[PDB]
């Protein structure tokens, strides 16, 4: 169970900046839209799965937004990270019941 | 507040059984490579970031292998998950420094 936890904190990482650009994304609509509208065909030149890059890059475009960013992604991430462990291990359980159960009635029946 | 931690919750759900479905891959290249060539050939297919569904195809084909995932990526969740919130956090904040510096010296 060792390169797993690097991995995944990576994917989690990426996971908690998509989360706010997608909240920065909803409030510039209302705001400014010719940004959300710039936001999102950037979005679309540049894999948020990559974040670092992504965020380097924006750097080039929009230095303000990237600071926004930086900060969002940090608030969520601490209202966030805490509660996951409880409740991903249980809904794993609760997928790996469901699946069981019903590929043994498949197999049954 | 939280419709947040569900969905990353989800992305970790699927983040792990991927982990899980490489770790296999691993093991069966390392023995029974005709079967992990397969699993190539079906990875291939579907999409393993909509789990409940990757795993539910898999059931009508190779029944022993999604009973093992689902074995593998529990194991996984229990011996990882407890050091995340904390390796998160720390990544975060490393790297928000890192990007600011590098943006504020680029402003001048």
């Amino acid at each position: 169970f060792k390169k797993v936890a690097k991995e995944t904190a990576i994917t989690l990482q990426s996971a908690l900046t998509l989360q706010a650009v997608r909240l920065i994304s909803q409030q510039l609509s209302e705001t400014n839209p010719g940004q959300a509208i710039w936001l999102g065909e950037f979005s679309k030149r540049h894999p948020i799965q990559e974040s670092d890059l992504y965020l380097e890059a924006m750097m080039l475009e929009n230095k303000e937004l990237v600071l926004r960013i930086l900060t969002v992604r940090e608030n969520l991430a601490e209202g966030v990270l805490e509660f996951l462990p409880e409740m991903v291990l249980s809904q794993i359980k609760q997928s790996n019941g469901n699946h069981r159960r019903s590929l043994l009635e498949r197999l049954t029946q």
